[PDB]
This record gives C-alpha cells, structure tokens and sequence, in this order.
C-alpha cells in the first residue's frame, strides 16, 4: 500500500541542482521529494494518480528507487522516495576522488540486476541515462525513472497549463536510434539495452558522450548513421570485455543487441573472476 | 522454450555431465529403463515451466534429455556442494560470508515468490554454494514438479527431511502451503547456519519431537558457540511464529536483514 504524507510532515525543502529537493520528515529523517504540479485546486484525476502511485510502489528490489510516500492535497501533487547521498552516477564519475574498477564493475552488475528486475516485471524504462541512476555512501546504486516514462498521468501532470511549476517544452545521447525523430515507434526492453550501452561508455570515460557535436539534428541523425561514443576517448584502462559488452549492446538493429538475463550470465561471472 | 539435449552431446544417477561445446554440468537422470510413452507431454510442458525461472539464486536448468527409455534434467555445476557440506568443512566459514549467504538466500526466495512458486522444501541441502561461496536454490526432491517427481518413483526404473517443515504441515498433508511455510523452513536454516549442523540432535523418536515442534518447540539457540548476532536469532525467532501471519514475508525479511548486512556484517 501506498503511505499517504502531508506537507506539515516535512520541515524545509532545499531544490538541489539537477522540482526535486532534499526534505526532512520530523519523525523517519532525510527523504528525497520530487513536486510534480503546484497550482490551482482541480481534483480531477486523484483516482489515476493514486492507482498509479499504487503501481510505482509494487516495483520492490534493492536496486529500484523506493517510492515512500505520496502528498495528495488540494493544488499540490509530490512524490517522495528514499534519500541516495551521492547524487546521480554522472555526478559521481565527475568527483575528486577517482572511482577504482572495482567498483564500476559492481555499479555496472547493480545495474543489470535492476534492469532485470524491471524487464522481468514487465517494465521497459524508456529513459535510462546516468542522470536516472542514483548512489548511496557506500557506491551501492539504484535506478530511478525521474522523467516519468513510466508513469502517464504524473507526466501528464506535469505538462498543464495550471501548473506554475511546468516543464517549458541529455535524454538523447542515452535514447536508441530507432526513437530519434520517431515520437510514434513503440519502446522495448532493446530500446533500454541501448541505453545501459552509453551508459558503459560513460562509466570508463567520466564524461558525457559526444562533446565535440556542435547542433541536435547533426547528433540525431549523425546516431541513427552509426555513430556511437568515440571508444578511443576512454583514456584509462577499460577492459576489452567491456568494451566488446557496449559495442553489442548499441548495435543499429534491436534483434542484434542481447537482453539483459543474457548481459548478467556473461557479466557476473567476468565481474567475479576479473573485477571484484 | 525449453532446450531438447541427447546423450550424445555429453560424456558422463546424479552426476558430473561434460557438454560437448559447453563444458562441465550436473545431470540428475530421473529414469533409466522401459519406454513409457504417454505423458512425454505432460513432462516437456512441466520442463518449460521449470525452464522460465531465470535468476542469480536460483540453480537454472540448462536442458532436458527427453529420449527411448531415460529422463534425465540437466542443470549448472555446484563446485562446493550444498550449504550443510560447506559448514561441515574444516576450514571455517566467517561471519560475513554467512550474512551474504542469508542475503542471497532471501534474494532468491523473493525472485521464486515473485514468479508464484512456493518452494515447499527449503532445506541446507536444497543451498548449493559455488568455488566463491555465492550460493543458488535448487529443487532437488522435484517438490514444484509432480510428474518429474512421479517418474523417478516407478516400477521400471532400474536406479532430517522434517527439520525445516512449518508445523502447519507436520501431521498435515492436505493443508496448502504459503509463502509463510518456506519463511519458516529459512528461519531454521537460519539457526542451521550459525550451529554448522542439523537440529534436534537429542530428540529420540519422530512421533514425539513432531509434535513437541506442534506445541511450540524449536531449535536449540543454546547449541550456537559461534557468534550469532542478536538480530538474527530475533530475525529466526520472528521467521518461527507458530502462526504463519505473524511470520514476515521475504521482502519484509530483505528490508530489515539488508541494511543490516550492509551496515554491520560486510
Ligand atoms: C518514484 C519514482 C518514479 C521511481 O524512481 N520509481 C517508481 C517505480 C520504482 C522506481 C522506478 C524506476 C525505474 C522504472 C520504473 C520505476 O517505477 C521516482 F523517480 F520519482
Ligand atoms: C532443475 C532443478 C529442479 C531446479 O533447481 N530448479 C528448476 C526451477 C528453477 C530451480 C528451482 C528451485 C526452487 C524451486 C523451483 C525451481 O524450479 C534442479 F534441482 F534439478
Ligand atoms: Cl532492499
């Protein structure tokens, strides 16, 4: 069941730079609270909203992003979720203090064990990015779904003209060639395989892909030509395994690319005997 | 799908297997003997269901032999044997392998419960444990799988079960099992871990220590010298309530025990 809070519950909300914000709840401590609408009073689609908050809570494992609470009140609609110390993967890899591959090789098993986990339930992410992997103190990660991909009526919500906290409209290096000018083409467990894919890239390179492109439609239609993370720019020691593990996983046909039972069978013994 | 093997894609009961392009496996021959014919069907369609249990902690089955006169399931390679063998052995188990052995048995227990099966078996000997001491569930006794389980015991065919066993079941075969009976069976394999042998050593009859159990008996936590850490033994106490509702359920168990591992053992 879904743990219904209210706002008097927290006590200051301090918006973070990446609207999400850190919150302090007066009696269960340091949460993460992302506000989704703040407006008018119109009550119209609570039923959905609460169904679907219901559906985001069923989504249980140890690599998944908690879903702790809801605030359901009059103008104001609020996810709350556990709190992970270290901010997003990309954040991390950006940091002083350089990550040994130990533990990359442990971030990257985390996060196909979560992958999984989704795609064993049914799940596609349609948006998995660095930005969607969060880290707690100990480098343990979890995947999130912060776009809402998932979730219709909370990213509909959003996107309405009530809204005083609205998105007026770093997806796209992550998002497969075949949805790149093609809002219609339906997403699949593939279209994440891709994903996870730049995401090993920017795990031994410590940087987002692409950094020379100069325009979007140069980018697009560069990606869905061949064009990929430039493989040359990891400057310190990735293995070749890894290396060949991305190269399959962004291959131009879905058909082509393994799914992610067969990513883990190959991985964890290579993570085992190599990594740890 | 189901993968079809033949006898002639492996050189060798229960036994070390070598695939021919794949390497070593274990191959459990359920039936050598006589053509029986008939539910041929009925044990591929049970091979299938058995086949679409695909996780980390779980022992996968990697074929079936399905031919003239023998039946055999074929499934990934163990190195260290079940979990009971492992702490038998002389060079002691450490405290934080144990934890991680706990973890990855309540994994495994929420990925099985997830997909709607109730193991109805869980026992030392159903944990095997690899060369690293990562471990797997397996479902030796064929308990999910009735007419694999039936064709080993028949006519033809030429080839301590009660410690972990919620008291629901102990002098009640028709009762239906639950989540809650397996969280009961962990719960023993819990102590189990901490004791390096099996319980009830000093009970003298069947009779009498099934029904002691019936009437609240359990475990002797007297009998760990090791350290076991206080939360475990009220983890053990929680996981055998007599009544199956007051018993947590493994996502529950994985909440608590994770952080836990996490915070204090790893
Ligand atoms: C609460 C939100 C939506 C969240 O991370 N999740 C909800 C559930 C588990 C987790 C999640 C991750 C990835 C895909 C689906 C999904 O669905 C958060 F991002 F606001
Ligand atoms: C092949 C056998 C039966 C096996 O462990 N399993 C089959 C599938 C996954 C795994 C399993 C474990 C536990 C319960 C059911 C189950 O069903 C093996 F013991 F021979
Ligand atoms: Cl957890």
């Amino acid at each position: 069941n879904v743990i219904k809070m209210k706002s008097s519950d927290f006590l200051e909300s301090a918006e973070l730079d990446s609207k999400v914000s850190l919150a302090f709840h007066r009696t269960q401590g340091l949460m993460i609270m992302k506000t989704v609408y703040k407006g008018p009073n119109c009550i119209e689609h609570n039923e959905a909203l609460l169904e679907e908050a219901k559906m985001m809570n069923r989504l249980r494992h140890s690599r998944v992003v908690k879903l702790l609470g809801v605030i359901i009140e009059e103008g104001k609609y609020s996810l709350v979720m556990e709190y992970m110390e270290k901010g997003n993967l990309m954040h991390v890899l950006k940091a002083e203090m350089s990550t040994p591959l130990s533990v990359k090789g442990r971030i990257i098993l985390e996060i196909i064990e979560g992958m999984a986990y989704l795609h064993g339930k049914g799940v596609i992410h349609k948006d998995l990015k660095p930005e969607n992997i969060l880290v707690d103190n100990d480098f343990h990660i979890k995947i999130a779904d912060l776009g809402l991909a998932s979730f219709k009526m909370w990213s509909k919500l959003n996107n309405e003209e009530h809204n005083e906290l609205r998105e007026v409209d770093g997806t796209l290096y992550y998002m497969a060639p075949e949805h790149l000018n093609d809002v219609n083409a339906k997403p699949t467990e593939k279209s994440d395989v891709y994903s996870f894919a730049v995401v090993l890239w920017a795990i031994f390179a410590n940087k987002e892909p692409y950094e020379n492109a100069i325009a979007e439609q140069q980018l697009i239609m560069a990606i869905k030509s061949g064009n990929r993370p430039d493989v040359d720019d990891i400057t310190e020691y990735c293995p070749r395994e890894i290396i060949s593990l991305m190269k399959l996983c962004w291959e131009a046909n879905p058909e082509a690319r393994p799914t992610f039972p067969g990513i883990e069978e190959k991985f964890r013994p290579f993570y085992l005997s190599q990594l740890e």
